[PDB]
């Protein structure tokens, strides 16, 4: 949304032009864009990304998309803690059953290697290599390209940076 | 938790299923059980969250343990800060005094242990290695069962999910 | 600061007690130390803090100061979330050219030292130990002594258990 582009701060320059290039991606195909986009705002937790980013993908987006996007970062949001918090245990606790019901991972309703890439994007958010790893090495397996895994990776961060100017702006 | 849950998106469904059973688990008693629901609704930040899980968490625990679950939080939204980057300062500043007050870990009106357990549960949350790892190793030598402290890190983690999903929603509808 | 700090929980008394510390500290310079609350305030994207930071940062700080301080939070949200992502896949990217627009950093309106000491301030907030490290090397290099840089991380922590402390009484205040 031009909208959000426009509502950035003069000293977020370089942050409104990473979002202008992303959003004219050759790397990836509309919809693993505008739903790593859609998830990454998502978890950025910034109500405003997340409603111009929503907007703008609605013509990229089908309704199947678009929530299970949104899908993805619910369940991110929950996998990165435990994964996470898991992983500095040493494995300790490795032989416990989890006994999480997440079971959209299994079928999101759209094609797999979207919800991945979509994951992969959200966990890059939160900070969780865990994560990050499991679904990069997925995504690797099923045959996405280092270039678009890249890609992602760069529309997380820049979606994060979005966020971050915008909640600057709490300062009159 | 009913409030929440109804409030989920189906597209959330794996995180409604899983707030409504972590509320019923049986490993926590009460108090370590609610203690980290509350703590975990905190370090989410999210104002939903934490007032639904907070409305409720009142008839479950002492006001002590309130206070210090709520306490929990507050105290490590510093202590992972600074015990993180410290951390990855390549020991160059472990031997500097850090002139932060902390009296509250010398705990509050409860034992050390469920406030090790709650400061645990928000450690997960915020991402700190350094303390997520000591109070695992305390809540041990102490006599806290693995299962406990696995549930406690559950908790914490669906807690978040609910928190990332509701968050959504109300900049959606 | 006296507002925000009146305004924090019973049960966040250390917290109160370690704003008011920091903020009366001479460790750091007063642009320095207010660029350094700045910065923190806005990584924790809690909305009052960032305005009652910001407001009192307007007499210890000049616009350009509070611009590029507001800026370095900026552009550490994205590299904090690109680097540490990198860093997970074990430097397998390393090689990809980040394509990423920063400028600020190399041009910010001020001494870079501070920027710097900002960036590493941001950076421990977000978690991201590449940058931390990296802000962190520098510094030293330029001077900066590991007393100045470690009141940094201290404020950053404060001011990140601030927002956290002021977040749950504003959920869990009346009605």
């Amino acid at each position: 949304i031009e909208k959000l582009k426009a509502a950035l701060p003069e000293y977020a320059k370089d942050i409104k032009l990473n979002l202008s290039s992303i959003t004219r991606s050759s790397v990836l195909d509309q919809e693993q864009l505008w739903g790593t986009l859609l998830a990454s705002a998502a978890a950025t937790r910034n109500p405003q990304v997340l409603a111009d980013i929503g907007a703008e993908a609605t013509d990229h987006l089908s309704a199947a998309a678009r929530h299970a996007a949104l899908g993805a970062a619910a369940i991110m949001g929950m996998n990165n803690v435990f994964y996470r918090g898991r992983g500095f245990l040493e494995g300790r606790y490795d032989d416990l059953r989890p006994g999480l019901r997440m079971n959209i991972i299994a079928n999101p309703g759209i094609p797999k290697a979207n919800f991945e890439l979509w994951s992969f994007a959200v966990s890059a958010i939160n900070g969780c290599s865990h994560c990050l790893v499991a679904f990069e090495h997925t995504l690797r397996t099923v045959g996405v390209d280092r270039e678009a895994i890249f890609e992602a990776l760069k529309a997380a961060a820049i979606v994060s940076g979005v966020a971050q100017a915008l909640a600057t702006i709490e300062a009159l």
